[PDB]
C-alpha cells in the first residue's frame, strides 16, 4: 500500500510526508510537482491505467498544479477501471463549497481544505496519518 | 453538520458515540439501529430522498444488520441526488477484499474494519472523530 502525494508546492510537501511520518506512518509515499508526471505513474506509458491494475495506494492531491488542474486527475482516476477504486483526498488551499461539491461528485473520498496556521496545517496532517492507518485502502481491478 | 450512525449493537453504538464526543466532536448525532428508520430519515416517506436535499451530513454505517444488508443502503444513498454527496464512512466487522471493494465500488467514501480490540476500537472511532474536524463535509443537491 503506497501514498501517491501530488502537490506542486515544495515546502507543502515536504511538511505533509514528514508530518505523515510523525503519525507513524511508514508507508512508501510517492510524489509529484506538477499533474504530467504523476499521470506517467498512475496510468503508465500508455495511459491505459493498467500499471495501477490491482495496486493498493490513496492519492493526496492538491487542485492547484502547474501544468494542469487537480480536477483533470481526478476525473481521469474515478473514471479508469484499474485506478477509480484508489481513495482520493484532495488536500487544498481554497474551501470554496462549489468546489468542494464537485470534487465529490467527481469521485473524490476526503477533501481537506489546508488550514493557514503551519501548526494547524501540519497538526491537519498528522490527523490524516493516524486515520489512514485505521483506513482500509483497497487494490483496484485487475 | 449532522452525523448519522446506523448501527445496530448497541454496544458498539455507545462505544463510538463516545469517542466521537471525547475527539471534542460536539455534532448532533442521530443513531438508528435499524436499515429501515435510517432509510426514512435519509429519503422521507416520499422515498424520493428530497428531505435530504441540501442537508451536509457524514454516514457511520456497519454493513450487519438486522433487517437488511447496509451495502444497499450505501447503493442507494450512492444512487440519489440528494444524498449521494454524502460522505458515507462504512464502519463494520469484516475485513475481507470483496467486501472492501464492494463498498468502495458501490460509492463508500471510507472503509474502516472495526478493530477487535476493544481498546484501539475506541481510539480509532477517536481517531475519526478528530479527522473528520479536519475534512469538508458538503450539502447534497437540492
Amino acid at each position: 500500500v503506497t501514498i501517491v502525494m501530488i502537490e506542486d508546492d515544495l515546502g507543502h510537501a515536504r511538511l505533509i510526508e514528514k508530518n505523515i511520518r510523525r503519525a507513524g506512518v511508514n508507508n512508501e509515499i510517492i510524489a509529484f510537482t506538477d499533474g504530467t508526471s504523476a499521470l506517467n505513474y498512475l496510468f503508465g506509458d500508455d495511459k491505459s491505467g493498467r500499471v495501477s491494475a490491482g495496486r493498493a495506494q490513496l492519492v493526496l492531491l492538491d487542485l492547484n498544479l502547474p501544468d494542469m488542474t487537480g480536477i483533470d486527475i481526478l476525473k481521469l482516476v474515478k473514471e479508469n477501471p484499474h485506478t477509480r477504486r484508489s481513495p482520493v483526498v484532495i488536500l487544498t488551499t481554497t474551501d470554496d463549497q462549489r468546489e468542494i461539491q464537485r470534487c465529490y461528485d467527481l469521485g473524490a473520498n476526503v477533501y481537506i481544505t489546508k488550514p493557514v496556521n503551519y501548526e494547524n496545517f501540519a497538526n491537519a496532517i498528522r490527523q490524516l496519518g493516524l486515520f489512514f492507518s485505521v483506513m482500509q485502502v483497497p487494490e483496484t481491478e485487475g
